[PDB]
């Protein structure tokens, strides 16, 4: 069975959080001005496109990109559809059988545009961490920018999944995709001292 | 069994080309200045750390990233030593055993110091290329930052390769790993224009 992409292509037309940093890809030196080659530059905000969030980027003692397990992010997912909902915790999760599940992607399909930033997404309720780790949930996976709403400055949903060591993906594109068992490869840059990373982000169903 | 990482860390202390932008991980916005979070800013050349090429980056009618087979880079590769050699090419290769290999890293063991950018590299040789695709190799992954000469300007060993459907990795961490094959996994992020992209590449042994 083939790969199947789930990532936001990246490109200067991909929206990003309100005054962040603009996605730029641009050619400084072409080909005919080197002799040889195209040479590129490419500056963004991190927490552009389908992306991981490392703890530093909501606790300053929080662990940097290059010190998160990389198991966490390849191996066995499960996906399900959590379309309208205003947002969704452990009263919602709880009509899944999610026994053996080591990560999930929860499709809300409620914004899917990725060249503009939404204006309300669903969030997820702090009582879903517990209840995620007690099963045995390392990853989980949005369709949307964010865990936690779009003008929270607590980021209770951050803060929890992480303390119950539950790992984080924003911006997966599941529309095009079924619910059902996959293998997940949504592996970070191996940045050092980063508060997350974009990833490429694709699965292979079972 | 566990993935491996086989890739260089990112921070602002590591090389990059002559003539490239240097690596640029900052913090835009403090967790104090924002009220929340840490939120990153990365300013790169593409060519920087553990990465891929595409055409574009040689070629100015090559494919662009995105446009890039993701299937190339995820699958069985093979992990040979050819370490104490100028360069390598078809008469080199022909001792290993390599039937039905469809990805292949080599170990040169010639530098592997991430924050140095080395002044002579081994180099492959043209005739390699319809030699490994002759054996149905689609991916070609060195421990060095180039498949060329680093004076080079002509790039008969990018031109080749990709003539002959060889995709290039460059960059990979080898010296920890044993020879023999492993699953790779080395995708390029989702970059609609690029020349390249970094990538996150850990290996499994079979
Ligand atoms: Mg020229
Ligand atoms: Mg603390
Ligand atoms: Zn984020
Ligand atoms: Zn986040
Ligand atoms: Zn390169
Ligand atoms: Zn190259």
């Amino acid at each position: 069975s083939k790969w199947i992409d789930i990532s936001q292509p990246l490109n200067n037309d991909i929206a990003t959080w309100p005054g962040d940093t603009p996605f730029s890809y641009e050619v400084l030196w072409s080909k005919e001005e080197s002799g040889s080659v195209n040479v590129g530059k490419l500056t963004m905000s991190i927490h552009t496109g389908t992306h991981i969030d490392a703890p530093f980027h909501f606790d300053n003692d929080g662990k940097k990109v290059l010190d998160l397990d990389i198991q966490v992010y390849v191996g066995p997912t499960r996906i399900i559809d959590v379309s309208n909902l205003e947002s969704i915790g452990k009263k919602e999760l709880e009509k899944f059988h999610l026994e053996g599940v080591e990560r999930l992607l929860l499709r809300t399909s409620s914004h899917g545009k990725a060249n503009e930033f939404p204006d309300i997404i669903p969030h997820l309720r702090a009582d879903i961490a517990p209840f995620l780790s007690e099963k045995g949930i390392r990853l989980i996976g949005v369709d949307v920018p964010s865990v936690d709403p779009l003008d929270d400055k607590e980021l209770a949903a951050h803060h929890q999944l992480f303390k119950h060591s539950i790992h984080i993906l924003e911006n997966v594109v599941l529309d095009h995709v079924a619910d059902g068992d996959y293998e997940l490869i949504a592996l970070p840059l191996a940045l050092s001292d980063a508060d997350g990373s974009p990833v490429r982000a694709v699965i292979r169903p079972i």
